């Protein structure tokens, strides 16, 4: 964690056409993993890069874990290519990423108390429940999860630049509500 | 059979349209944190109901603690009492919610990462980072924070019937998940 975001998670979804049968993935793709009573979805894996993908017998696929768009696009092809080499027609279609989650640390312990008080109508503080604050960010929609010890984490973002700038939206303010 | 979302905390602000002096209202109520180089606003009490009052010169008033719309009311009434026996112009008027919190627990762990990567459209789900799973609903706007132990926390609703609403909502999505 330093002061500058870095990006913690993306997770993707790519439609690849076609319906999959999953029995017959689980059994050809090497790397793959099926539970049919417990979650309909079949759990590949790959290495490089190290990504985790749930292919739903809908085309439908969804490719967590990649730290930035160039990797979630890549591992989200070599997904695609493990597929279709078993047999089926799928074709990387209409990729679009769903979450981002980011963090960062602004290094300054902060008074949540205070900033819950004074952002109202966008904060919650209630330790007993929670250890950190709740802020949502209606632009752009992310909700921050702010902690006593200055770590910070942005999770909502549909794309890079809004981490950064929701990070630009929430500095000024934690800056004027550290302590002492 | 019944679980149903009970309310840990209601934050009311009210306006008691008219000046105050804070530093004469500190006095009197002698126990009331009035302090110079900050805030500029007497901090009133009461040991029941249990809520905490932010009281502004500026006429408003943020009344906390109470679990209860009702309470709140009633708490948003006492204080137009401390704060007009001393002869002043204290009008209750313009009560509003700011905020409601509530709480539930649907006793039963849930497979959070199976909701997250099925629902990464409103989930956010990051173990190393933040404890728990963010899930946003659009439609009431309410900030859900879901962890493994099956205890939630619903945030961000400014009525009562919204929390019931969400619970209503998110419960038969927490039972797909159950882990058994």
């Amino acid at each position: 964690m330093g002061i500058v975001p870095t990006l913690q998670n993306i997770v993707a979804t790519v439609t690849l056409g076609c319906r999959l049968d999953l029995k017959t993935v689980a059994l050809h793709a090497r790397n793959a993993e099926y539970n049919p009573k417990r979650f309909a979805a079949v759990i590949m894996r790959i290495r490089e890069p190290k990504t985790t993908a749930l292919i739903f017998a809908s085309g439908k696929m969804v490719v967590t874990g990649a730290k930035s768009e160039d990797d979630s696009k890549l591992a989200s092809r070599k997904y695609a290519r493990i597929i279709q080499k078993i047999g089926f027609a799928a074709k990387f279609t209409d990729f679009k990423i769903q979450n981002i989650v980011g963090s960062c640390d602004v290094k300054f312990p902060i008074r949540l108390e205070g900033l819950a008080f004074s952002h109202g109508t966008f904060s919650s503080y209630e330790p007993e429940l929670f250890p950190g604050l709740i802020y949502r960010m209606v632009k752009p929609k992310i909700v921050l999860l702010i902690f006593v010890s200055g770590k910070i984490v942005l999770t909502g973002a549909k794309q890079r630049e809004e981490i950064y700038q929701a990070f630009e939206a929430i500095y000024p303010v934690l800056s004027e509500f550290r302590k002492m």
